[PDB]
């Protein structure tokens, strides 16, 4: 029977995506309820305990919020990341947990090119700025967006090289420390887990050759600040160039000219992305709730 | 045997760039004056008096300093364009006017690249942005800075149309209004002649597909300002983006998020291109006065 959808977007969906997921779950006999840029953790606690399913995008999804969802069946991440989500409390609550892989990746990998242009020809201001062509990339965390990174890049004429813990690929390197020691420019795109929470520190980041580039459009927490701070300290040929902003307010005060954070992640806010990745949070839900399909769960749980 | 060679540059090379010009035509027992970051028209006019050959980027070299440089036999333009020079008046000196075609398209090619995403995207800034790939790409003005660029873009997933009134080339349009009209993203690659002045305006501008883009990092002059201001108030969905930045201050004033323009022409600024394009310019005057090569010349003169 029909299923009560709470759509959780503080960083609201483009208006012809919303218009997609609507459509998608009232013909599947659904009620959509959107809560869109909410300014308070009760407005979500007290509109999601009616709630049979829920889309999220980054938003901060903890015990207290799972606990108040007492009738939430299934959570979907339109996206790729889930450090937001505690996959723990869910796993408790008995709640399924997926994302949309790969929904996101053009948006993503074309800020990541982007970045890296805007990096290495100062920010489009006055001054001598390097090309990317003939440069070696070094691809951290292989998947969706690196492969789209690799493509783009490889048509610029960088040379590649790749890392990633999990899965094998060509141009791949045994170990981290080895990108870092051969490629003059990192293009990040780990996910945020206990293994990879402030794994790029200082000691990975000194084995840059002169002129190394860090970009990151993955997350601001496999970043080691402190460590970041101190090197670029120490090397001031080094540019950090990121879509997730760092904490510290030390990289805006003292590194002016070799950093730059977008003011809020948008490497899927187009209008495509949000489409790609809203409809299918939409169809994903709906056909669990038609079929039992848990393709793409992230989470495992007993009964 | 021994000539006198000045580089005239208010926008100086490269420190590696203008070592490689010292190095190639010491060796062949020439002397270098470097003309530097020069302020006043008579600077030049002083020191050009007795060079034999002149090296220049995009300053301008008019009938005054022409004729100050009495015995001037060459002046090699480090680059593509040569707008900057009074070519009638180089012909009345006898003067052999040449360029270094291609050594700047890689510089060039990828600042394009990198305005079209910073363009679609806001300028980094919060809000909804779009992405390339599956958008079509117009290349108005094929050589080697186009094809670079549709490299590039390939890589992207861009699909390519291309306009150029003299070569031949694959998905070729045969009137220029075609490639406005089926277009959504317009690179604009044309060299500033009679016949390009002014030529980009109202009638074809207004053809451009919604959320049409056009990046100029070819010059400020083929533009019609005032049909471009007038599109763009009518069509506020228009972006202009650009490495020539206007005369104009109403673009700056009225299309905040929308419009963009670099401090200063920097597609050429990169260690990279200078060197290219400086070590071909002092390679091609040593040619000339050892071999009387005019290999790239491009004008045209009797006697």
């Amino acid at each position: 029977a029909s299923m009560k959808i709470v759509v959780i977007t503080e960083k609201p969906f483009a208006e012809n995506a919303v218009k997609g997921i609507r459509e998608i779950l009232e013909k599947a006999g659904h009620e959509v309820v959107m809560i869109e840029k909410y300014k308070k953790k009760e407005d979500v606690i007290e509109r999601i305990k009616d709630a049979d399913g829920v889309i999220v995008r980054s938003d901060k999804i903890d015990e207290e919020i799972i606990k108040a969802g007492e009738k939430v069946k299934i959570i979907v991440r339109a996206g790729a990341g889930y450090d937001n989500i505690d996959i723990e409390a869910c796993n408790q609550g008995k709640i399924v947990v997926m994302n949309t892989p790969g929904q996101n990746r053009n948006g993503v990998a074309e800020l990541c090119i982007g970045m890296m242009i805007f990096g290495f020809r100062k920010g489009f201001k006055e001054g001598k700025g390097r090309e990317l062509k003939d440069k070696t990339l070094g691809i951290c965390g292989c998947g969706y967006v690196g492969k789209r990174v690799k493509e783009i890049a490889e048509g610029i004429g960088m040379k590649i090289k790749v890392y990633d813990p999990f899965i094998t690929t060509e141009n791949q390197v045994k170990k981290i420390e080895e990108l870092f020691e051969e490629c003059q420019v990192i293009s990040l795109h780990l996910p945020l887990t206990k293994e990879t929470k402030g794994k790029i520190g200082y000691e990975l980041i000194k084995k840059l050759p002169y002129g190394g580039m860090i970009c990151n459009t993955a997350r601001k927490e496999i970043i080691d600040e402190e460590g970041l701070i101190r090197i670029m300290r120490e090397r001031e040929d080094l540019i950090y160039i990121t879509d997730v902003a760092p904490t510290s307010k030390v990289f805006n005060n003292e590194f002016k000219g070799r950093f730059f954070a977008t003011p809020i992640k948008i490497g899927a806010e187009t209008e495509e992305s949000n489409i790609n990745a809203g409809m299918a949070a939409a169809s994903q839900i709906c056909d669990f709730f038609t079929n039992g399909t848990v393709k793409f769960q992230v989470n495992k749980f007993l009964e």
